[PDB]
């Protein structure tokens, strides 16, 4: 049954890569670099002319990456939770894969608008942090809307090693999303992020918490619109509202609601 | 005689193990993930439930980590000293290891109590790169504290890498310590920092030096008291002293003293 | 052809380091640490009492280590460009590590005189990820004025992850230049450094671009002269000058051109 779900998830995503416009597309065979699982699967799976060899490029071979990464996954979160809660939990995540594969391209049409320093896509795709940081997250995302609260942050965690990016999976992030170069960026469990969000180095959308067991969860990190620009730098912290059209200076200290179409700096 | 010394040291901490409270133990098998050797050892040893199959906690394996991390440490002091030196910084580690697993208890209770954020004990233990810093850290210090001064560097650069956040081995912290998300955090060969201390993201409590071959050594890092925070981006520079109960806001630039039961932001 | 040049580039590299005065030397055999090729075949070459056991360090085993890096190299710019580019990249390469062989001398000797904790060049040379970050760098800068584009970029990426240093292979820098600690350090596609540059973590020499396709490449970063130092957090933005013996504070926001020997505080 999960196998023959496997395979229409599978079949999908096969088609949705022959159909993906030529930028999405190349004959090079690239050079092979081994990554985390989840972040190795997930890349052959949605992209596979910069990860695998054109010879093996089958949707059979779509579908054994995709039965090798569920396995995975289900076994995590059957470790840290239980057997019917990982089944669960891994076919939410097969359900929303190709809406995910759709997100991710427009991801990497916002990398390369907001990046004078892109050549084309194969290499945001191969190498850029922020879209490794990404394909992980959308993923990790589904399994925390499926009440999972472990290996969804463990998963983050090898995105956090691997780019120094911090988004924890709760995060809710919208499409056309690009954190640029992304090293000290944190965002909080309970960060919402519109469309159109560039973001660099260095910027926390979440919280601090001066001491004197704090209360667990509820709402407290920013609520971003869309067209949001976020500079070198600025902390965004609380449960705030930053508006649509905001582009934020490097360094800013954000503590207080920001109206829509405005520039803060100092 | 430094395997009868490994031998005791291990049935300390077999039986420390044995009883900790049940927070600090778990029946799960969880996911392995190798790490590099002075992390993979100490987690085993200090957190047995959350790193070892239970089928395989025996007074006896941890007896056998801990010959092999001894080695490995013995080995590399060695490498950079002489044999004689690296014997007695090993005693020196030995002696010290159930006291520092004493510490790290309490600092896994300051980062739950810190981080409305974290499930529960095992995702810290697990995951949680402040966590993994602060173990081999304590490790590291014991070293620096014999006089050690080449590989207790490369353990922390270990640390460095894998999570990006750089503790100079012979700054001197006490317990109930946290750094939370951790990325950026840069803390100085001469830092002191005393009880409760929770540090965020792109804090440096160390030193910087203006141009015009600088003096070697000397204080000339920050003393932090107690029940301190350090707020995202806090650069707090120089031989100067910070009070305890001072909370210090986001980005804020501290370089002189600064009194007890205070705030600073702007 | 490319092999008879190789051997006399290895032959210029294996006397160099016969020379290399006393501090560049050590009879030790240290730690083995498994590290990305570039990095581990670059290091080798250049520095082998620190990274190859003393029974291996013979002008024949430096040639094989160089033919490694090379063929890798080369296979790598093939996969993304053509295999002319790639020959005719390779050979401008080897052309130039002698010239970065004293470069990379210079930026060793900086980075003692600029860290009071350096207790030696073994370990910068062995350990310190300013230092790995800028072997890779001079290497992939060849690279980049070669035209290439792509995995020059790669190899930056490596360092990226690494040691969580983000320096464009664009960047144009010269001798005696240090980066301390590291992590969130971003360096732009048209940074012009000069010499005895001293740059703390979390400083950013690039740009930001607020939204609303951006236009590709164009001189857009700054220029910085010589005898600067930039404090922990400083962000140095736009397509600005910073003359000779600047200093900068931390968490300092730069916008516009500063006048040489100044101090930047607030």
């Amino acid at each position: 049954a999960m196998d023959n779900y496997i395979y229409s998830i599978a079949h999908q995503l096969y088609e949705m890569y022959l159909q993906d416009e030529d930028a999405f597309h190349s004959k090079r065979d690239y050079p092979h670099k081994k990554v985390f699982t989840e972040l190795q699967k997930l890349r052959k799976i949605f992209f596979p002319d910069f990860f695998m060899k054109h010879q093996k490029i089958t949707e059979s071979h779509i579908a054994s990456e995709l039965t090798k990464l569920v396995d995975y996954i289900k076994d995590s979160v059957t470790a840290y939770n239980d057997e019917l809660f990982a089944h669960q939990c891994v076919m939410a995540i097969l359900e929303k894969l190709p809406s995910i594969k759709r997100t991710l391209k427009t991801d990497l049409i916002a990398a390369y608008a907001g990046d004078p320093a892109a050549p084309g896509l194969s290499l945001i795709i191969r190498c850029y942090p922020g879209f490794q940081a990404v394909i992980v997250y959308r993923i990790a995302h589904v399994l925390y809307e499926c009440g999972e609260r472990y290996y969804c942050r463990e998963m983050m965690e090898s995105v956090h090693s691997y780019t120094s990016i911090d988004i924890h999976p709760g995060a809710s992030i919208k499409g056309h999303f690009f954190i640029d170069h992304g090293v000290g960026v944190v965002i909080g469990e309970t960060a919402i992020i519109g469309e159109w969000c560039r973001i660099y180095q260095s910027v926390t959308l979440g919280a601090m918490h001066f001491q004197e067991v704090i209360k667990r969860g509820t709402k407290r990190h920013p609520t971003v619109g869309d067209y949001v620009t976020i500079g070198t730098g600025a902390k965004v912290l609380g449960n705030i509202i930053v508006g649509s059209h905001v582009r934020i200076g490097a360094n800013c200290w954000i503590d207080r609601d920001v109206d829509s179409n405005q520039t803060v700096y100092i």
